[PDB]
């Protein structure tokens, strides 16, 4: 209100509006993100609260792979989340748009922190429920990825999810068929089509069909260990996908470069 600057509008959309923000107190560079609240499905409580914002809160303790939620107000008919912003910055998706497929050198960079983010979410018992290169913000200048948007996630738990509201094209096809998941499984689903994004330039499928159907067609000359990796990834029934664990350890993951060099030779 007076605590901070409000700045140009980066986007809107199903996430709500985003402003550039700077904190008065120390110039923190800040994102603002206005969720109204009649757009919100999904409620929780510490007075009762968006979950996006009880889900920030439990990601939000040090660990950088996720912008941190760094203040929140309540408005009569909406909230205000004050989130990290990097700068320089962009989201991958750009990224991606501008860069076309990416070099698997840097693929494996990003792919790598993004698991390492996903891992502090679920140990932080928190489900993202939309990872997509829309939702991944680049520190340009560090070569750090930061997961956005919580707000389609959940507590993570064990039992089945029979609601979903993230990305459609990235929704696993137990979701598309039986309108069920479990967490951890349907992640990894997800990132298999985001992997098959970055080294491809483009998602591999965009109808039900082709998601239940499951094969996968690289348009990009992309190594076998990849696409063996993304395969994998994209298995048809969710106990055959890989453990984060075993993603982490599949041979096309191994070296992957510190984001400081994957700046330094990719980024500029
Ligand atoms: O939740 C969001 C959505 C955003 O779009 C976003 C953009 C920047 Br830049 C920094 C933080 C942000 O957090």
């Amino acid at each position: 209100e007076s605590q901070y600057q409000v700045g140009p509008l980066l986007g809107s959309g199903g996430f709500g509006s985003v402003y550039s923000g700077i904190r008065v107190s120390d110039n923190l560079p800040v994102a603002i993100k206005h969720v109204e609240k009649d757009r919100i499905s999904d409620w929780g409580e510490l007075t009762r609260v968006p979950m996006e914002v009880v889900l920030l809160k439990k990601v939000s303790s040090g660990f950088s792979g996720v912008i941190r939620l760094l203040d929140w107000f309540e408005r009569p008919d909406s909230f205000v989340l004050i989130l990290e912003r990097p700068e320089p910055v962009q989201d991958l998706f750009d990224f991606i748009t501008e860069r076309g497929a990416l070099q698997e050198e840097l693929a494996r960079s990003f792919f790598w922190q993004v698991l390492e983010a996903v891992r502090h979410c679920h140990n932080c018992g928190v489900l993202h429920r939309d990872i997509k290169d829309e939702n991944i913000l680049i520190d340009l200048n560090r070569g750090e990825l930061k997961l956005i948007d919580f707000g389609s996630g959940a507590l993570l738990k064990d039992t089945v999810y029979t609601d979903f509201d993230g990305t459609r094209v990235y929704s696993p096809p137990e979701w598309i068929r039986y309108h069920r998941y479990h967490g951890r499984s349907a992640a990894v689903w997800s990132l298999g089509i985001l992997l098959y994004d970055m080294v491809c330039g483009d998602i591999p499928f965009e109808h039900d069909e082709e998601i239940i159907r499951g094969q996968v067609f690289f348009r990009q000359r992309v190594s076998s260990e990849c696409q063996h990796l993304i395969r994998w990834c994209l298995a048809l029934r969710p106990s055959d996908r890989p453990t984060f664990e075993e993603i982490q350890n599949h041979p096309w993951m191994q070296d992957v470069l510190l984001p400081q060099e994957t700046a330094e030779i990719h980024l500029h």
